[PDB]
């Protein structure tokens, strides 16, 4: 593991307190900025969708990545949430409600059971329906990198065909030069928000995995705004986007 230290300009730059990790499979190097806090435990957000869906689609609640589960008729503060929404959209988007949904099909014994089999975080339901974004559930930085690490690779107890399906869904980004694929996370902790991207960039065809975990005490941070141009400053520092990794 190499330790980063030059990476804090990023995080500095927005007054954040953040880590990032970035594991090239290729070269096989591992830096990592923030080695504490990349084992220390948080709420997952968003970032959980991906757990979601895997065990969605295995179970069969969501039969494949265009099932539709209609608008609730509760009219959210998110625009694109209230809208008939497929398993694609509403990933792409973070739609809470439709994974909500999901949750609840699937019921909390099975769910309890898919969190015990692959291990994830402290495996901890409060609600089924909340237990993502209320605390209750926490997973560290480095917990979820070795999970999308296990999911590019196939290495989940789930079924090939699961395991497609949600990297497809997964991509965000594609150009000549590289491919990216991610989930955004935002969730709160007290006084504190937690900011979440996790995924991998593909560059002729070797993927680089990362996590990246900030937070701010500052209500009126852009934290959507401000994960992104993080990702993107310490990706292009890292030598990405150029189509040479």
């Amino acid at each position: 593991v190499e330790n980063e230290k030059s990476w804090e300009k990023y995080f500095a730059e927005y007054k954040v307190e953040g880590c990032f990790m970035l594991f090239n499979n290729s070269q096989g190097t591992f830096k990592v900025y923030n080695l504490e806090r990349s084992q220390q435990r948080f709420l997952p957000a968003s970032t959980f969708k991906i757990f979601n869906s895997l065990v969605g689609l295995e179970t069969g609640v969501i039969k494949d990545t265009s099932f539709v589960i209609p608008w609730d008729g509760v009219t959210r503060d998110m625009p694109e949430w209230n809208h008939d929404l497929s398993m694609q959209q509403a990933f792409r988007v973070s739609a809470v409600p439709y994974f909500q949904e999901v949750a609840r099909r699937i019921t909390k014994p099975v769910m309890q059971h898919w969190l015990d089999t692959v291990k994830f975080g402290n495996m901890k339901i409060s609600k089924i329906d909340t237990f993502w974004l209320d605390n209750s559930l926490q997973i560290s930085p480095d917990e979820e990198l070795g999970f999308v690490k296990k999911l590019y690779f196939d290495q989940l107890p789930f079924h090939k065909v699961t395991m497609q399906n949600v990297r497809q869904v997964m991509l965000m980004e594609k150009k000549p030069e590289y491919e990216l694929s991610y989930k955004t996370g935002m969730g709160f902790s007290g006084p504190k928000t937690i900011g979440w991207i996790t995924g991998w960039i593909e560059e002729n065809g070797h993927p680089s995995f990362f996590v990246l975990n900030i937070e701010t005490e500052n209500k009126s941070l852009d934290m959507r705004t401000v994960r992104m141009n993080i990702l993107r400053n310490l990706l292009t520092d890292a030598g990405y986007f150029k189509g040479m990794k």
